DNA sequence: TGCTTATCAATTTGTTGCA
DNA sequence: TGCTTATCAATTTGTTGCA
């Protein structure tokens, strides 16, 4: 299962019956378009009807963790405040399974 | 701040490939069919700009008395019961975006 | 009448912030 | 975690203004 990018380009592709190159080419603009518009602190909506958003992820101190496994106390590194793209679905995403 | 909606990101994407807007539809709608059909068929499908597609099952819930605070309403839900639901999940080429 | 009405209004149904 | 959360957002359906 899992059907890759790569496989969706070649699924889209010859349902449409147009070549790859041209559907990785009009994929990858629209990429650079949702990265621009982050960048310039923008909301986008793309189809299927996928809202992305940039948005502040307040800092989280350390904590050494245990593994069961291996019996050896590991330490998680803390992490700092940093912006992150949050995605969430809309419409037409959960009407895909009716 | 204004928000891209998908017509007007067809629009965009139109423009930046030298395309006309029918045609950059008549790949996202294509894309809608195969996302589509592969959850239907209960497969999972990564899409670009790297957002991955997962059918996903939730758990009931009651229902629970609300209350509008602008009203003073008391108001009602309606119990959800189990269902399915596809779930989206953002990849870290999406987190790169802001790199 | 009937509208790509109209920083609509009243409505149910997720989603986020913060104590 | 869940709210008598938020002047939230994102839906869905009803009413009005204006040509």
């Amino acid at each position: 299962p899992t059907i890759t990018k790569q496989e969706l380009y070649s699924l889209v592709a010859a349902d449409t019956q147009l070549n790859k190159a041209l559907i990785e080419r009009i994929f990858t603009s629209q990429q650079k378009i949702i990265q621009n518009a982050l960048k310039h602190n923008q909301e986008v909506i793309i189809p299927p009807g996928i809202k992305f958003t940039v948005v502040t992820v307040k800092a989280k101190p350390a904590r050494q963790g245990h593994n069961p496994a291996t019996g050896e106390p590991i330490q998680i590194k803390a992490k700092p405040e940093h912006k992150a793209v949050k995605i969430r679905a809309l419409k037409p995403v959960h009407d895909m399974l009716n």
